[PDB]
């Protein structure tokens, strides 16, 4: 496909274009839970959610890249200590035939903190844990961008926050042009907005077609679960 | 999703958002080629192409049904007089796991010439061989909007032309307000075009999530291929 695009205003149970891995799942209140909270969980427990059908996201023959945006809604939920909850949700393209990996501080896309060019996943985290309980990481909250490593290549401060009562925007733009993937999260009780903005080429880094998707994840102790409420996508070769 | 469109331009050597069934496949040439003809072929032979995504054409809980729109141009090759050659080509919704059904004059998606809704299919039929010769079409080549059968509830008498040089220009819609849907053809060259108007509730007919896409046939003795160059798509359950 050159271009594609499919909103999301609700989730229903018996969707047919969704694939989960690790313990993701929509649920009766229409809301995509991307991790699962509670008993019977390993220490490292997350789940993955992609679009079913696979993004054309470079051409190897006319060199021409796609731009896009996507947009979602999500909301966190801890019962216990907010500011030490773990670990966050992600949006993400890599090959969309790639296993589910490890989860906690590693979102499910990469099986430990050694970078390597072969994942060809790009990011956009939203990290609740960082240094020095994830040593990897800033010490504080954040929002980064991934490249094939668990360890961002640019970060932001995020001051984050639990509850249905604050749910957050993010609207994530890539100019395939420049390069430039910018990522932004606003609270809209008080447009309290933090954005990471970075030049990667996707052509280097990602195959031909891509899944995208989220991921999310949480540690033993330190539980809670990270859920989306609608999500936008719109992808193109052909500029604007 | 609740809303859904995509656009090939042409289409990829090796694509991965399509599902192909039959002797379906992308030529070389960057086509789709829903069938192909050969001595190596069975007597009744076509194939199966869809958008490897289900699309939720409608939803039980609040009982919406979602508008659609596709547009495509296709041309057709043969080595038989064309007033013989067969058999069609046809772009249908059904459930997303139909398995591949008897070709030559079925499409790909019957059985035989009985009625039945389990098939759960609404296809759009470019018939290029009718009576005598199948007993069941109008006497000449024609267009039609099959539910459930390959029985049209409706018919358009169809002039068809071969080549590349006759390329042709459909463009289907279905307006869920009125429940009509409505296939139109335009050959280019010197804009002449036909169609039909039929109301068909999707409703009564497909399951929530069906598939979108095409099926080409062909008869031994008679045998064409059916490509299609571009394809587009949109569908939407905020009415329009
Ligand atoms: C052992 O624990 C470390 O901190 C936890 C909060 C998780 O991020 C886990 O994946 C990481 O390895
Ligand atoms: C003998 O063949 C009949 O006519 C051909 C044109 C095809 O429609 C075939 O499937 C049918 O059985
Ligand atoms: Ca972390
Ligand atoms: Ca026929
Ligand atoms: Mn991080
Ligand atoms: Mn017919």
């Amino acid at each position: 496909s050159d271009d594609l695009s499919f909103k999301f205003k609700n989730f229903s149970q018996n969707g047919k274009d969704l694939s989960f891995q690790g313990n993701a799942s929509v649920i009766e209140t229409g809301v995509l839970q991307l991790n699962k909270v509670g008993n019977n969980l390993p220490d490292e427990t997350g789940g993955i959610a992609r679009y079913i059908a696979p993004i054309h996201i470079w051409n190897c023959n006319t060199g021409e890249l796609a731009s896009f945006i996507t947009s979602f809604s999500f909301f966190m939920e801890t019962s216990a200590n907010p500011k030490a909850a773990t670990d966050g949700l992600t949006f993400f393209l890599a090959p969309p035939d790639s296993p589910l990996r490890r989860a906690g501080g590693y979102f499910g896309l990469f099986n430990d903190t050694k970078c390597d060019s072969s994942y060809q996943t790009v990011a956009v985290e939203f990290d609740t844990i960082g240094s020095p309980v994830n040593f990897w990481d800033p010490g504080f909250p954040h929002i980064g961008i991934d490249v094939n490593c668990v360890k961002s290549i640019n970060a932001e401060r995020w001051n984050k926050r639990y509850g249905l009562n604050n749910v957050a925007n993010v609207e994530i733009i890539y100019e395939a042009s420049s390069k430039t993937l910018t990522a932004s999260l606003t609270y809209p009780s008080d447009q309290t907005s933090i954005s990471v903005t970075s030049i990667v080429d996707l052509k280097e880094i990602l195959p031909e077609w891509v899944s995208v998707g989220f991921s999310g994840s949480t540690y033993i102790g330190r539980q809670a679960t990270h859920e989306v409420l609608n999500w936008y996508f719109t992808s193109t070769f052909i500029n604007t």
